[PDB]
């Protein structure tokens, strides 16, 4: 029925006021709470489908059925008159604060997900604390509040991606009539890092202010869940203590892996160090083949660097592989070299990194190909991008009872709840969910609404669009081609595709048939669009809008009746017609 | 019902074949028709929702009920045996060219819609001619086949727009670490015009080649409808003749208007001349407030030009005015000077345009503001953008019977048919249709299928998306805000909005709170999105995809449940919460 909704809501909420929009008694109580600097959620019963039933079940707690009723942490406080009797007796503050625990919510991890959840939580009166600590890299790198996206992920790579795109702007400017000469222009890595770190510092500080100004307690300490309500924190001065919270949210992210080979941890770096490195990396070897490894080799080339990528097997494993190879074939034609079907054996240090004069060392990389041929080349820097993983042993005592899948990730129900009942996990460590910063923000905000404001909304994790920020960007939404065929069979899958050329690339004398797009649709379902794929500039801005249509179950008919915006790259989606089965060429 | 469709198809198609995929006799006929280079439409009866009735209704024409059946211009030709007997006896070619008119279709106008139409009809066996003539401008500017967009519209304008954006890229490159100094680079106008014209020329040639390869007769002559089936053509030599056609499509577009003031036609120019001008315009007065006027003033300013814009009343009349005002504020903050509430009286000539040294003339402009105060200033170039109009006088003889609305645009039923039963109109001259290149193309293609292949699909003109390619671009889809309030009332309209700042603008030190987007919704229709509006970079790429979701009736919840792609500008549409009635600020 409706009853157990109301028991969960009243039991979980901190300060909550069942109210009416038109009732003047309720309105005077609200303004009392505002003047009292008392935050709370407000369930206005007159704008819900069955508010009349909810007033009936309110009597199951309060022996009354009128409005307003105020509750604090499961307890019925009183009706109108009762609460202002507390106010002009000055007993209100004592009763709204009193609680079995120190906090209504402890969040372990101050990243995209945790900070999102704590800021939405304190909005509804939940007494909240948020914990964040950055264990240093093996060479000692460190950064402030915000998470992986803010300090060592989406933010600084797209800015470094942007510095690389700008090199083609300088090339293109001549053909559009600008007097400059691209041949006479070099890049300065340190000036870039300083501007990138300046914007990161603004984000760091701005998060501390958001927490300060929302009544969230920020603790720069490493917390560890020892029991289902108990968190054991460690100071900057290694000082250890214990706080307690009613509800706990785990959101501590992942960190870079290294291969188990000698020299790796000692002499190489990872993405965590690349964004604040104080010297240009020089001649660089990137080991791996995920979006991290391509994106970084991507801009490192565009800034004049001598870049090699060492690929064990395939590029972008798990993405559509036609597009993967189109991505990779572009980078190879524009500077990035690849050593295909090759794997590393050890790293020898020939020269130490020169802190004083600000210059890299010199390394020797020993490898072998699959056939058995041997690799051996000198490199000034070696970056490892061979995956990321959580380390929940540092965060979670075995004995508390939280179930971990075979990767170390947290098994949650579809509302983010662990096996222990009052503990939840969001973000990269939620098992089998897409590891993206906008996902972690939605899970975090939609969970806080459910805990402290009686919400029902769940996070939808399906058909979440992505974009890979390689020199030519690749945005995608939905299934890949190979996956659609495997799920429904080659006969039932029809693919529309077509090359294109940006107008902007005409005067600039760029390639005619590298930019490509395709719609993978299902025949026996009115040609429903299953996945969408585009390789070209601004692929992120192109793809986004269609993510809404695809959540709404778009079909090829819907794309055909929508008119294009001319001249854009994106309008090519509105008039696709060549089918893969037909065999007709997709060139311009 | 089925009855009158079949009769309409058989009477207008040129060569049509009624068939089934499974049949081997029709496969036999297809193979013979393909061999003889005979182009035809082909219904596949075993693929239609009611082929049992379409088959049975065919007997009204062939006195037979089987398949295949081939018709030519309303006449039943024969079954399988009867067709091969014509083939094997050398009679089949003459039957399929037997026609009452010179052409199955004559298209008056070789621009966006007309080129699209003739090429589609040719592809179904229709014998087609397209006519195209470029009436020279007052100073005699003239160009090649393609239309207004190709030669003097979207294509050269976005290329000059792009030259303008690249000046901000040369600026921003400094702050991402590149050595260059923006302050010592200049722009060469003629080099850019050379590159742009070069690409226009390759479109001119491609369109000639495409009409050749579809066997479309291309007459570079001026056409004129003298009777429902008689078109009068006039040579480059003035050689007048007459051709006949079964179906006629009007697609003659528009041309720029001039104000009725002394010196306008003698000493000013329009956009028709600007895109191939041999000298730089210099100090320039732009008279108007349309998207033509602002887009041109925009890039002209970004190229180093001293630019002024003379506004009668408001900017972008017809578009959401809050957006328009923000568009104008940005230009005024980045160069362009505005003479507000001002109108011109006369243009005087102080200096004649110098062909020899390739420099502009010099003019004196006199006007007055709306309060009698005087305007007087010198400019080297004066560009009129005071609207456009057709001149159907020059193409449509009064006595044919084609009816015009009070603007001079053709009045059409929602299938593009005029008051005369066999004459149709597409593109700009179609009354009350949005005047855009993609609209013309879709109208022209969908019509040609209905006429020569039994199609039924109409063109949808509602909710067509637009982008104004000013220095900050502005893209939109659906109603303006004032329009939505006007139709439903303030109480029923809710507006969600937010500023934003592209990530690319952080390191480059650009403005914090200039970029803006909003969604206008209907409270009583489930918060249906009635209009989308965004101001910022790549606004065309941003908007296009969202047009599809609006076309399927997207609501606010649909935008909420879709996850953003990060870091993009476009992702801000997925987390909008501040409302206008709320009174909260939309800054960041
Ligand atoms: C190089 C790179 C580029 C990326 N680019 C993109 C991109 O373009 N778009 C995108 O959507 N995603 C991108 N991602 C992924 C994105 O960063 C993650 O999806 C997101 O950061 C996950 O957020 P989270 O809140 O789950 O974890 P995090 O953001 O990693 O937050 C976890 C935080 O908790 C801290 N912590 C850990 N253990 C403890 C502890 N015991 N006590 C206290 N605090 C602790 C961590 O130090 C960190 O501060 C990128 C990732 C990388 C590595
Ligand atoms: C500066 C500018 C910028 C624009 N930018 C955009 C944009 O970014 N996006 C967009 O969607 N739209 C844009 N437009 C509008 C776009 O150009 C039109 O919507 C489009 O050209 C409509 O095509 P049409 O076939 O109706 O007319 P047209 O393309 O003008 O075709 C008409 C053709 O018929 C010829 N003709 C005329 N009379 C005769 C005759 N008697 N005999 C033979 N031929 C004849 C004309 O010379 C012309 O070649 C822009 C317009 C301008 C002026
Ligand atoms: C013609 C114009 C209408 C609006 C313009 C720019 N806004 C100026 C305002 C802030 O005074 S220019």
């Amino acid at each position: 029925g409706t009853s157990q909704w109301l028991r969960k809501t009243v039991d979980s909420a901190a300060v909550i006021l069942f109210s009416k929009t038109t009732c003047p008694y309720c309105k005077k109580v609200k303004d009392v709470l505002a003047e009292a600097k008392i935050k709370h959620a407000t369930i206005e019963l007159d704008q819900l489908s069955n508010g009349s039933a909810i007033q009936k079940c309110l009597a199951s707690f309060s022996k009354i059925e009128t409005v307003p009723q105020m509750f604090v942490r499961g307890k019925f406080i009183g009706d109108s008159q009762t609460v202002l009797k507390y106010y002009s007796n000055d007993e209100l503050a004592g009763i709204v604060n009193e609680s079995k625990y120190d906090y209504d919510l402890i969040v372990i991890g101050g990243g995209s997900g945790g900070l999102a959840a704590g800021k939405e939580a304190a909005k509804y009166g939940a007494k909240t604390a948020v914990l964040d600590y950055v264990e240093p890299t093996p060479i000692g790198t460190t950064w402030g509040l915000g998470g992986t996206c803010v300090n060592v992920g989406c933010i600084p790579k797209k800015l470094m991606h942007q510095a690389g795109l700008l090199s083609h702007a300088l090339e293109d400017a001549e053909h559009f009539g600008w007097s400059l000469d691209r041949s006479k222009i070099s890049h300065n890595w340190s000036t870039m890092v300083e501007g990138v770190q300046s914007h990161i510092g603004s984000l760091n500080w701005g998060y501390k202010v958001a927490l300060r100004d929302n009544q969230v307690t920020y603790l720069n300490a490493k917390g560890r869940l020892i029991s289902p309500h108990e968190v054991q924190i460690t100071d900057k001065n290694q000082k250890v203590s214990t706080i307690t919270g009613n509800k706990i949210i785990l959101a501590t992210g992942e960190r870079p892996k290294y291969p188990e080979i000698p020299g790796a941890v000692e002499y190489g770096i990872t993405s965590d160090d690349l964004f604040s490195l104080p010297y240009f990396p020089g001649k660089t070897l990137v080991i791996g083949a995920s979006y991290v490894a391509l994106e970084c080799a991507g801009f490192l080339a565009s800034l004049g660097g001598d870049v090699t990528v060492m690929v064990r097997s395939i590029l972008l494993r798990g993405f559509d592989q036609q597009m993967a190879e189109k991505v990779g074939d572009y980078m190879e034609n524009h500077g990035v070299k690849f050593a295909k079907l090759c794997v590393p054996d050890e790293i020898k240090q020939l020269k130490v990194v020169d802190t004083e004069n600000n210059k890299p060392g010199l390394l020797l990389v020993k490898g072998h190909y699959t056939d058995g041929k041997k690799f051996e080349e000198e490199f000034e820097t070696v970056i490892f991008a061979v995956g990321r993983e959580p380390q929940l042993s540092k965060v979670l005592c075995e004995t508390v009872g939280v179930k971990l899948d075979k990767n170390g990730r947290v098994v949650c129900t579809d509302d983010e709840q662990t096996t222990v009942s009052n503990v939840y996990a969001i973000g990269d460590i939620n098992a089998g969910k897409p590891q993206l910063t906008p996902v972690a923000i939605q899970a975090g905000r939609y969970l806080a609404r459910r805990l402290f404001a009686g919400a029902t909304e769940l996070t939808d994790y399906s058909n979440v669009a992505t974009t890979v920020f390689t020199p030519l960007e690749y945005g995608a939404c939905g299934l890949s081609e190979e996956d659609a065929i495997e799920k429904y069979g080659d006969k039932d899958i029809e693919v529309y595709h077509s090359n294109f050329k940006p107008l902007e690339w005409t005067v600039a004398h760029r390639e005619d048939n590298v930019c490509y797009m395709k719609l993978v649709c299902r025949k026996s379902d009115n040609m429903r669009v299953l996945g969408l794929h585009v390789l070209g500039p601004n692929a992120g801005e192109i793809t986004q809008g269609y993510a809404v249509a695809i959540k709404m179950g778009a079909t090829k008919a819907d794309f055909d009746r929508t008119i294009g915006i001319h001249p854009t790259c994106s309008e090519t989606f509105t008039t696709l017609h060549v089918t893969k089965k037909s065999g007709v060429s997709p060139i311009v």
